[PDB]
Parts: structure tokens; sequence; C-alpha cells
């Protein structure tokens, strides 16, 4: 019933409509290079050459660069926005952008800083730099693209050592689902409702990152099996909390405490969810009920008129039990999120 030019006309509404209202000209920091992975996607699907060069101006903009020190010796991983926080994976999701961008018209200049920093970063014998799960969509991509460029073994090696660190912080086994960084393994830490307290936009990051990475590892790779086992069992363990009306809940198995519409996590799950099912890894006739409840949701309820995405939760802000997300409320992240969905559903409809 959908058509893939009715797709395309929303694609371009939303893409159109951000890079007319947001000049390219702003810092690499996650936000603006998660709208990039967006952006790069819109790109792959359409070809579509404006698109390309407000990515590449950006680029240019940031010098091919996430966090700027030269000093290693002051590098840090920790959460900053200064120029020592190097080794801070919100300053290294820029790297992604910044592959693409070469795979597309190679010149060593574009990949310089990226192969400087995550060569620099696998050579340090330190393993929890993926220290909150928002971390692998920031960085377990640049994995699979560096390496994609290199050939150099060694990312893919410490693609999983440093992913085994996470799970063992965050990942829990029964469930199938990561916490959001080490503060909310239950019971230490519990919901409102005495539930298992798992953040939706937090693993919504974990399974399109699994997605992404599939998308590009190698076939022969000796973790791959590993990868796909933890995206099926994500897969079903995520379709299983989703509400009626299609969207996630900012705590997936405790609706009640942060209630109603939340379109992040939704917006990665749905992407994720698409492009299992378009590659053969989830089953579609299970899966496909998932997602057209999700997609509609996505279409009918965050996508606004003019190509705003609303019901995007906020950065940084402490959870306020019963209170719901604004309608309003718009990230350029977010529309990345947005636009991931709505390209892999274009595929979808084949």
């Amino acid at each position: 019933t959908e058509t893939s030019e009715e797709l395309l006309e929303i694609i371009h509404r939303v893409n159109q409509r951000y890079q007319s209202m947001h000049k390219p000209q702003v810092r690499s920091f996650w936000d603006n290079a998660v709208y990039h992975t967006g952006n790069m996607e819109v790109c792959a699907l359409t070809g579509n050459k404006d698109y390309l060069q407000y990515s590449i101006d950006w680029a240019d903009y940031n010098q091919w660069k996430g966090a700027t020190s030269n000093n290693k010796a002051e590098w840090r991983s920790t959460y900053g926005e200064s120029p020592e926080y190097v080794l801070f994976g919100d300053w290294q999701v820029c790297f992604q952008t910044y592959a693409d961008l070469y795979k597309l018209d190679p010149d060593t200049i574009k990949i310089a800083r990226a192969r400087e920093v995550m060569e620099y970063q696998m050579s340090t014998s330190k393993l929890d730099y993926w220290h909150w799960v928002d971390a692998l969509y920031m960085v377990m991509p640049v994995m699979v693209k560096m390496y994609d460029i290199t050939k150099n073994p060694l990312y893919l090696e410490k693609l999983h050592q440093y992913l085994t660190v996470t799970d063992s912080i965050m990942y829990d086994r029964e469930v199938g689902l990561y916490y959001r960084d080490a503060k909310y393994p239950y019971p230490f830490h519990k919901t409102i409702n005495g539930k298992k307290d798992f953040w939706s936009r937090g693993d919504g990051w974990a399974f399109a990152a699994f997605a992404k990475v599939l998308k590009q590892l190698p076939a022969e790779d000796k973790y791959r099996e590993e990868y796909i086992t933890r995206f099926q069992t994500m897969a079903k363990s995520i379709a299983a909390c989703q509400q009626p009306e299609g969207y996630w809940t900012r705590s997936l198995i405790d609706p009640e405490q942060a209630p109603g519409p939340e379109t992040s996590g939704t917006a990665l799950f749905t992407y994720g969810f698409l492009w299992g099912i378009n590659n053969g890894l989830l089953n579609a006739d299970i899966y496909s009920p998932i997602v057209e409840k999700a997609w509609n949701y996505l279409k009918t309820t965050a996508l606004q008129a003019d190509g705003k995405i609303g019901y995007i939760q906020p950065v940084g802000e402490k959870a306020i039990p019963g209170q719901v997300v604004d309608a309003n409320s718009c990230f350029n992240f977010g529309i990345g999120a947005f636009l991931l969905a709505a390209c892999e559903r274009v595929r979808f409809l084949q």
C-alpha cells in the first residue's frame, strides 16, 4: 500500500528542512555526527549530491578531526567537550562519516586523524573504553569502516575485545538487553515499579550498532556468528516489549515509570528490524508486524507536516517519573535515527 515514492517524499522533506535550517559548519561532536550517519544513509539510498556536499562541508569545517588535542599524554576517555577528550567515543562517531567520505573520494587527509586516534587507542592496554551503552553505536561501526579501508585486522579483534568489556558491565544475559551504564543493573537499581530498568535509546544504539557492524564486517570474521546471535536475541527481546501503539517507552519494561511515546529509541529499533529482515537474519513473518506498527508510529505521530521529528527524549535530563515526552522535542540525532529507519523502509518496500 505505501509506495517508495511516498517514502522518498518524507525522506527529502525531513532532510531538506534540517539542511535548510542548519548550517553544516558546526562541531564534530556526537549529536551532529549521528545526524551525519543518517545523511550518509540518505546519500547511499538516493545519490543526492547536495546532501553529500552537506557532509563534506561539515567534515572540511572540522578538519576531518574529532576532538583536536595533539598531546596524547592528556587524552581522556570519559565525558567531556574540550579538546583533550580524544578517546571518548562521542568524539569518534564523526570518523564513521569521514571513512564513508574517504571511500567515495580517497584522500589520506580524510582518515589521517581517525587512524591516528583509533590506532593509538588500540595500542593501549586499557579495555573499558565503551563504558556506556551508547558507545556501541558511536564506535562499533568505526571499527568495521576502518578495517574496510586499512585491512588492519586489529580493528576487528579490538571491536570484540571492547564489546566484551561493555557486556561484562551492562549486558543482562537473562533478558537479552543492555543497561545504559554501571549505575543501572538490577537489583541494586530498580524502576519505580520494581522492574529491571533498560533505557530505550540505549538499547536502540546497541541494536542499530550491531546492524551496522554486520553490514560491513567481512563474512569470514571469526566473531561474526557471535554478533548475529546477539542481534537475533536482542530482536526477540525488543519485539516483546513493544507498546501496542508501536513505540517503545523510555524504560522498556516499565512503561508507567516514564510513560508515552518516545521516538529516538523507536527509530533505532525500527532501523534494526528492517535491516535484519532485509538482510535475511530476522524472519519476515515474525518481525514484519513489529515493523508495521513501529513505522506507522514514526510516519503518523513522530513525523510532523513540515518534516520536524517530535517526541525525541532530550539529552542529559534527570528522569521525572510519570512525566511524558514533549511532542515538540526534536534534535539532530533523532532526525538522524528517523532517517536510518526511513531509508531502510524504502529498501523493505523492495
